[PDB]
Formats: structure tokens, sequence, C-alpha cells
């Protein structure tokens, strides 16, 4: 066939659009990111945030991606990305 990596994001004729917000909430198993653009309570879970939830706290801006569940359809965070950190990777 051929070689390549998913061409350039974003793909498709719909694109991506990353959200920034808030830590409002954070537990053990996930946290709760309030979206400071649509003003509303999101839910993300430690499973989307791509560094250490160690690092990550409550009170602290983010950038997400608003996705679509598909046992519930509601509207979740996903890879989520803290923005403050220009530190090396």
């Amino acid at each position: 066939g051929s070689s390549g990596s998913s061409g350039g994001y974003p793909n498709g004729t719909s694109a991506a659009l990353r959200e920034t917000g808030v830590i409002e909430k954070l537990l053990t198993s996930y946290g709760f990111i309030q979206c400071s653009e649509r003003q509303a309570r999101l839910f993300f879970h430690c499973s989307q945030y791509n560094g250490n939830l160690q690092d990550l706290k409550v009170g602290d801006d983010v950038e997400f991606e608003v996705s679509s569940d598909r046992r519930t359809g509601k509207p979740i965070a996903v890879k989520l990305v803290k923005i403050s950190g220009p530190s090396s990777g």
C-alpha cells in the first residue's frame, strides 16, 4: 500500500476544536473541568489527561477536546492537556 502518519490533522471536513476551562473538581478516579467558554461543568476522566494527574490540581487551566460518549452520548472531555507547561518533552 503506502506509508504515512494520519496525514496532517485536522482530518476530514469537520476539524477538531480544542476547548479550555478550569479544573472545578478532581478525584482519584477522575475530575471535572468548568468550561470558561460555554459556562458548563465538564467531566474529564483521569485517562484523558496525557500528563500525570499528580501534577494536575483543582483550580488550574487545562486544554481538552469536547466529544460525545457512546453510552450516554453526553459531552465529555478527552485527551486533556495542561495549558501552562512549556517544559520540553
